[PDB]
């Protein structure tokens, strides 16, 4: 036998950081969950009980907290790049660091119409995430995402004109509920190293904000022909607004809300135009995915 | 043997309702999870295989949807009262109905600064709940609550002066993080029936809003001596603002954020006044409870 | 305002203990999650910022680990009684201790047909639990339970003869699937203190084993008329087999498996006698409860 | 813009099937959760609101149940292959089907020492899974796995000789607890189509059983130098026992159990040789991965 692939490290490292402005009194908090997995010349730890090649996962944990103490933790694209770069620079035999960060929301409270200097609310379980792959000799590859953004529209969604054969029971509809949990990912151009990442720092928060804005406005305003058609519109707009991202990926469940025929009970009308009460379905669910990039076709367009 | 207590029914009934204003185009959505459990002269279903006394749980489910079609689903205190009253009135041998409702958030989206007529966001997993116990001959007992309201303050929390003995290792502190998930319950005066509940309908939304407002403002503004002291202040204020509630209950976890001593690494200072990076602890957690009512002591106060 | 009820303590305290027989080499492991909440003369911690009356939750945590080091952790009824007794004896002003223990399964592995001396498998997420309420001057009240015991039978369950009215759509059936997650609780006679608990120690494991055995055999063998009828049979048998328990409680979901009519597709027959493929329903679910005790009726039986 | 990748279908489809032997009375149950995602000439559903190319997810759901009615659901490798093959054969424009199956345990109950003909227990949340990728013109690629197999050994695990630098605090140990949740995957040689899959049907259950047996015995018997070293031994043995699998992958968390120093309390000794009571850590956790294949090195071995 031989080792074909290996990576190891510390997962589920919860990290909080506070910034205190002593002049103004305003405090700002950040909370994340971090995973760092390393690759390199480590195969003998598996094959020969050679622990000399292992940077202990406990040490990786320590390093996450030390790096958070010594650097900004925002934007997460930067923090992840600093953290991954540390491992491949510090350890000659480590050649890749894979850093995943989930950022948790702590939104400043407004009390009596004024932002409070040191109190926060988890205003959504929506996350902002990064996946930062730092590969020695091959730069830094970053995927940024938002996830757990749960939305519903009560009309202006349709689904008709789909294939119908002997496996089909679904009725066409010109007016349905559409609800999803949005997972949207934008993948950046490869960066050559940490200096290039730093050179683009403002673009990270700006592009996350664009992605979120476009997602919400397109969902709300598109009289949707399908999940497929709507998500594509989102992706094409995000690509148009940031030239440093190469692709946009969406993964969207179709969280079904079924009509309830009540006509068996006193002739109650609760379908079609009279549909008011629905049964949300926990499972199963449609699942619709696509990755959108920029065109390179010049004929047969 | 004999049956000492029994109740049965349908749990986890997911319900959506939409209201459409055809004049304005504005749509409003409601989503809940409902449980209804019945009591009455049902013991022979357990002891004698007598199913004649069972209103099938499937029928209870149907009844939840029919009742939602024929009545408002808001405020949940009213919906639960209508629903519970139905069972004890319709079925002579059913003498209590226990209705639990969890209301899920669907907050209207603002798009380009304007409220959208038919698009919504799950802006928090915070819930608004009711427990409505409709007992034949003994009226309607309602407990209203908010739950899953997750908050954090980064300073202006203290904990010192606690008992110290041979089991104690905890350091006193004059400046710590305080974070919790708020579960707050207000219990209403007994109502004689559905007419009395209806007579107080506006008070339900108003009292939920007061409870939420008081919770947030007191959390944010109290330079807290303990979880105990802060929660008591919340409860006393809510009681002062609604004379139809008899008690207020809080159940609050103390979700610990531990300092991380980094002085072993290059003399890094990350404790006390220099504490910036903390380790959120998933478990264990303090758990602090109290039920507050109005005083009746006239001496030794 | 005044404090009407209060309790506080530490929740979610994970505890492992190992026993090592140095003569044989056999090791035995125990893992639990513990909650201890205290009551007593603590109201001034809420009303007056008086922390002197608070035994810190951190200290309660320490005490759980110290007590586990100094005593057996099995049976959990005993451990919980020792632990609760400690708080009301050690602290004059603490007058009740409420101890909840969830015991996690670590079943010894059999390797090549022989029990391994120090390797274990989580063979089920089924739990064994206790609730031990130690109340100064009023002894020790113990509720023991098993929970998360998930079972299914593919026939020999029926449900017919239930009430039928204008809310009813459910078809009678003489052959259905029955599946549940069993939560069964037995409540012991009040014990006067720790000596009386100790005097009955062997009965705890024996009664848990009886409850489990009776549950499984009755589920498997009863040609069930309803969940109600089957659960009652379980309870009556457990009461008959242990005179020191006063009541038995079951709480059982009816986890529905729906037939799927496929006759629209090539005349496929998949209902009634030809039902082979079913759709498990995640929600909603029936929920059926009862508490059974010993009879005291002497007439009209 | 253009579509670079797309797939869509139905997720979270719960499926039960029963087999009834009418001669013997013995019934056997199967329960799974299924996901099927399709690829093909579908880009215009995203770019042009062309629903004609969409086989509705609802129809995919119907097809899962129909296929389960008309075919064996075991082994899952076969069922997934039949199901995926159906989509690429039935629909000219569909060119890949990605089928994921999670199989849930229903183990026959033994009652009074005899296997019961129609009653079952969920004896573990451990799963058996498959990922079957059916790609037109490129056969069938199958990955089989077991997951959620939670184990612990109380001794005969070590971790010493790891890299030590200025980021390291971890103590070397020659005797620790080792606990994990095993996720083990074996990837089969590419199969040319459904006939080749069928030709190897007995190997699927046999190889799952080997993987499980090897996992448990190696975990129990290896005096482990590290998670890395132990998992490699598992993988090499599985490869040696089935020539039709090309690689074996393990993904193992190191679920830490920390010693508790109690020497501050009455000199209690609970470390090293006297360690009996430990604190299981929910997070963070080590995470150790490797993919093992057969060697092809002929020099510098
Ligand atoms: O995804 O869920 C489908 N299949 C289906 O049955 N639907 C009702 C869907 N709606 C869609 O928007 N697209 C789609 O492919
Ligand atoms: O609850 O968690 C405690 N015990 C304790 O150790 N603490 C740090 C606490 N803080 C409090 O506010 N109150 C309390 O009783
Ligand atoms: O509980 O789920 C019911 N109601 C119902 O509709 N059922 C199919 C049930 N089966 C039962 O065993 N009992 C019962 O009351
Ligand atoms: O993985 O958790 C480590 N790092 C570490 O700190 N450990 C205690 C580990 N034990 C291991 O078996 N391997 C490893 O790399």
């Amino acid at each position: 036998s031989a080792v074909k692939a290996a990576r190891y490290g510390k997962d589920n490292v919860r990290v909080y950081k506070v910034h205190k402005d002593e002049k103004t009194g305003v405090q700002t908090v950040y909370e994340m969950t971090v995973c760092v997995l390393l690759e390199g010349e480590i195969e003998t730890s598996y094959t020969k009980a050679d622990n000399s090649v292992i940077v202990a996962t406990d040490s990786i944990k320590n390093t996450i907290y030390i790096t958070a103490k010594q650097n900004p933790v925002t934007p997460p694209e930067l923090f992840g790049s600093i953290l991954g770069t540390h491992f491949i620079e510090k350890y000659n035999h480590i050649h890749a660091a894979h850093v995943n960060i989930v950022c948790h929301r702590w939104t400043r409270m407004d009390i009596d119409g004024k932002p409070h200097p040191h109190s926060f609310i988890r205003d959504s379980e929506e996350k902002r995430n990064v996946q930062v792959d730092v590969v020695e000799g091959k730069g830094i590859d970053i995927k940024s995402s938002l996830s757990g953004l749960t939305v519903l529209k009560s009309t202006n969604s349709q689904f008709w004109g789909f294939l119908r054969d002997e496996y089909t029971t679904l009725k066409e509809t010109w007016d349905r509920i559409l609800s999803t949990d949005v997972d949207a990912t934008w993948q950046w151009k490869n960066f050559s190293g940490l200096q290039e990442v730093r050179s683009h720092v403002p673009k990270f928060d700006a592009t996350w904000a664009t992605a979120r804005e476009v997602t919400l406005k397109t969902f709300a305003e598109d009289n949707s022909a399908s999940v497929q058609a709507t998500m594509y519109k989102m992706a094409e707009q995000i690509l148009a607004r940031q030239q440093l991202i190469e692709t946009v990926e969406y993964s969207l469940p179709n969280k079904h809300y079924f009509e309830i025929d009540l006509s068996w009970h006193k002739g109650l009308q609760n379908t079609g135009k009279n549909a008011e009460v629905f049964a949300p379905q926990s499972d199963p669910n449609g699942l619709i995915k696509c990755t959108v990039g920029r065109s390179s076709l010049k004929s047969k367009l």
